[PDB]
């Protein structure tokens, strides 16, 4: 029941794209070429997503982001789950909302978060991704 | 969590078709169209199937239903499960029948009931659904 | 015991509006064309109002919201219940409060909720709307 | 208050013919309630409605009757399909207080409900429609 | 057959005015009989009547109401005065079967009988005509 | 919740009129100019309907009332409830008479009493009407 | 046990006022031209002043407010009770600190809180002030 | 403290006279208190008042008197009417402490409370009001 976390920094206000959690995830190069090289199954059973607030008072906008278990989502679509870009957020994802109760093959992505702020393009923030994980049987 | 009720009509007693419960759910705007629209996960975890038998006493045949649960089949192929066209019927499927064990996205269709007649072109009767289903990751 | 969450957003500062909940929120494309167009009777029986401050620290100003029980004001009258729109800030409303004890024809609107804000016309922040809602004799 | 049950019939239901009960001042099938009761009171709810099918025809008649109950008294003519009898098979269905909008005292100019029914069979005799209805009554006039 | 029990009120009896109350199809005061019951049941008796006059008068008016009780609806305005009550006083008479001819049902078409009534005092108010009627009806239509 | 005592004095024994309590309660205005501007909704609980005989012993005639409870009736139609103008009454009305069951905007009149007496032109009495009443949603 | 809420808004940064809670109650038309004036007694139980911070957080200074129990000062004298006008602030005052232990007349004042600010002509917030109450001795 | 009970009688009340009882240094009625106690205490209170209409009017007498209580002795006449005795029949009210500000003790020189009265009827007698003050005494003098 091993832990992992990684940071993805310098959050453009105005950047759009996604996290994808599995074979794709370079941010983190202890997870894509590390423990998924090497294991045939993992479920991630717990993702915590902190949004530290680096940003000037000065910068108006938010960033909205989408949590979609099974990545069939190329850009954010709805605009409900959003953190200020001016005050620091915390989010929980347990196992049923990133659909973490089963096994995965290390080939295939399990879920991701779509992140879109529309705000100024000075620096917004930090994310802090925590996901609690599990792997077996080993390869 | 919710109850959904709805029922195909004018079922002829050799109509062969496909109720595919998802997003393709036409026949329940309050479904295909309504929450399926709010939500990212949803499973299906009872399915109560009923045959309110409107055709005459002295009409021949039944209607057979095939339970595929990953829409596999686009045509009815086995008939060993049955309502006769003259009986009222009604029958009941868990979780495990149509594959509820698992949450999936709202772009996908989770099992399907393939229904063919073999009686004459008279009314037959008509399909009362009564899906007990959940939701989940509100969009 | 249904759940709808939606999110009316880019809120400027000296915007003034109504959000009516019933066949009129066109805000949420899954409720006014949605469950209602295929149910009779509708309570709201829980609404969670959620200001997110997306607003720069350099805006002055507020948004006062009135709930209306009865859709019998077109605009704000009094200026009580306010969001600073420089922080965060939240509310809820019971049964009693929303006209919330007896079920309403879906044609017919049950309460609304003016919001009136006098700061500037940049960004001033993100209304979330969470509405537990329950339905009865479906159609 | 006053409880009362009024037990009446609509009877010659063609298979084929639709139309629609308001239970309250215009219930022209039992004037012991429509111009009854209701002009010795100014309140009255029906708490119970039992809606009964009884049928009268053969069963070489193919088809069913579809009823829908409206509590706010705005469609005139059926519009969904759900809930139906079988024309050949006697048939009983119970709505209780929430479902009929029986929960507030009603003005007696007021039509509380309406149950509206269409048929989808041929055009001979299908069956009647004995509607049971449990009241309460106030205010004495 | 059902049985009921009708109590209702004709108001503001002056001591002068004068007039006729028929029981059964034109009982007006009592829209819960006459356009009630009467429509949901061929035949209709009134077995027994109590007739009260509550005396809302003060003791200062002088007079008396006489009614008479015609059991074949053949007099208009009342010609003899036997049976009176004072205005000042409350009174009670109690009418059985044979009395207002209550001994064969009736279709509803027709008047049973009636009561006229008629004052002797001044112009003022003496008081309220209180009738509890207890029926018996057959035949539901 | 609050118990406001009011009154309507020289009650002729001929006077007709109603009282409609709501906003056109004109004759306390410590309810209809006072906490009606200053709430939202609220409910008649009870009322209690006391009659004060200023009448002479030597008068005749009475007092009738008629509750009406979705104000209907702009005049007296049944005189079955009535107060002798000699001798002092009180009657009481509970919740569910007087259409208490439900709250009402302040600009919508819950129920009124009609009254209407039949004695000569001398004083009658006076109506001493209290309501113990609820209020809700502090405008 | 009535209650009442009311909102003095706009309120300059450096704009020097009183509140005085009786027949002067101007600020609430529910309050000084409504129960006060058909009514003998009220003491005020309970005041629970807001100050919600609509003021840009570019504006410098403070609101000193200073409870005074008999209307014995026409302008602030000591600057220790104080909001800053960048945050929101909540009081609570009780029975004992506002002199609320007696009965009045409606025709005298029972206490003022005065409230002093040394900010720019920005806007600098609002003030919410709910009072609890009671009523006695009905006229 | 001293507790004692002064039980007086202002008469004549006149239907259609108005007027009003200060209790206290001004309570002309009944010497025994205003100049009395008041002058060998330095503080009083009305702890309690029992307020009494003995109806000596006749029946055919028709009006009301309607009584105000004044807590702080700023009204000069009567403004409302909401309670009120019948002038043909007796009365009693009773008024605690807290109705008459009785909860704080008084200097001497100081009007407690007072009590108004007005008539509605006619201009004959109506009858006598009798109070009751149960008060308490500090501080001798």
């Amino acid at each position: 029941s091993e832990t992992f976390v990684f940071s993805k920094d310098n959050l453009a206000g105005s950047s759009s794209g996604a996290i994808t959690f599995g074979p794709s995830l370079s941010d983190c190069p202890a997870f894509s070429n590390g423990m998924l090289k090497a294991y045939h199954e993992y479920k991630i059973s717990m993702v915590i997503l902190e949004f530290v607030s680096e940003a000037s008072s000065q910068n108006s906008g938010s960033i909205a982001y989408e949590l979609d278990p099974h990545c069939k989502l190329n850009s954010l679509s709805s605009t409900i789950n959003k953190f200020g870009i001016t005050k620091p957020g915390k989010r929980a994802f347990t196992a049923s909302y990133i659909n973490g109760t089963e096994w995965h093959d290390v080939a295939e992505d399990q879920f991701r978060i779509l992140y879109k702020g529309n705000g100024s393009s000075s620096i917004a923030g930090s994310f802090r991704i925590t996901i609690k994980c599990q792997f077996h049987n080993p390869k």
